Formats: structure tokens, sequence, C-alpha cells
């Protein structure tokens, strides 16, 4: 039952770069390998992060374009973001930086609250968008950055987690 450790998370980013594999792999801890591309549902997990407990609120968006709602509805409500490509895919790494762009111009601020994630880091030989390069628009952008694997659970934990300490210390503003 936590206070205003309730945190209204949303994860972000092109379709297929495994939004619902994380966000399931997050709340369930089990990899599903076919979600449904439309559909869109929030989801509660209650956990401790830096041994403060915390209750979020995670929406895992299935995009405006044909199955979910308008973003700049979730954008203006989330209180933090979880920005997914995939790292074998560069069209979907240039699509985070038009989502990055969109958050901080309906935020009207560059530093609110978003963690980066390349997913896939299981297709290292696939790989499209060069480490120090997804590193480099991170550091840019001052958000930390992740590569993870749903597939394999790797930093799916470490990157809610990390966006959670970002939305805290936003906060403690
Ligand atoms: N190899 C690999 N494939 C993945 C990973 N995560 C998701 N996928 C695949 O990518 C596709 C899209 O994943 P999905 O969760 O539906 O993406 P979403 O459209 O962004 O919600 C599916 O075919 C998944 O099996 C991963 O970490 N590694
Ligand atoms: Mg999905």
């Amino acid at each position: 039952p936590p206070p205003s450790e309730t945190h209204k998370l949303v994860v972000v980013g092109g379709g297929g770069v495994g939004k619902s594999a994380l966000t399931i792999q997050f709340i369930q801890s089990y990899f599903v390998s076919d979600y449904d591309p439309t559909i869109e549902d929030s989801y509660t997990k209650i956990c401790s992060v830096d041994g403060i407990p915390a209750r979020l609120d995670i929406l895992d968006t299935a995009g405006q374009e044909e199955f979910g709602a308008m973003r700049e509805q979730y954008m203006r409500a989330g209180h933090g973001f979880l920005l997914v490509f995939a790292i074998n895919d560069r069209q979907s790494f240039n699509e985070v930086g038009k989502l990055f762009t969109q958050i901080l111009r309906v935020k009207d601020r560059d530093d609110f609250p978003v963690v980066l994630v390349g997913n896939k880091a299981d297709l290292e030989s696939q790989r499209q968008v060069p480490r120090s390069e997804a590193s480099a628009f991170g550091a840019s952008h001052h958000v930390a950055y992740f590569e993870a694997s749903a597939k394999l659970r790797l930093n799916v934990d470490e990157a809610f987690e990390q966006l959670v300490r970002a939305v805290r210390k936003y906060q403690e503003q």
C-alpha cells in the first residue's frame, strides 16, 4: 500500500521491439514470444527498490496507430518512461529518438525520468545499432542505457528498477 511511492510507468517504442515481452517478464517472470500485438494493457507490481517499497502501474503500449490510446494521453499521465528499441533494428532506434523528443515537448523540460533499453541482446550477430552509439544517445539525453533480453530475462528487473530510481530523484525536487 505505498504512498507517493506509487509510480505510473509507461513502456514505449516501435512495434515488435519487445515491449510486451519485457513487461510480462517483469510482472510474470516468463517469456511470452507471441503476445497479441494489438493488446494495450496496464499492469501493477508492488516491489522493493533500494530498500523502499514501490507501487508500479505499468502501461504496455500497443501504439496509437491502430489499437491503442493517443500517446499524449499516457505521456501526460506518465511519471516515468521505459524507452525500448531492438538492437537488431535501426528503424526502431530512430523511433526512440522521435519518442524522446515528444516526451520532452509534452513535459516542457529535458530532464524527465526515462530509461533507454536496447532489447534482444541475445541476437548479437544481428546487431544494427552499435552499443557505443546507443550509449551516446543515452548519455546525450542524460539517461541510463541497458541492453536487455526479454527472451533470456537479462536486465529486465534492472531496467525497471533504474527507472524507479530516476523518478524518485526527480521528485526529490
Ligand atoms: N530474440 C529475441 N526476440 C524477442 C525478444 N523480445 C521479444 N522478442 C520477439 O519480438 C517479437 C515482438 O515482441 P513483443 O513483446 O510482441 O513486442 P511489442 O510489439 O513491442 O510488444 C516477438 O516475435 C517476440 O518473440 C528478445 O529479447 N529476444
Ligand atoms: Mg505488445
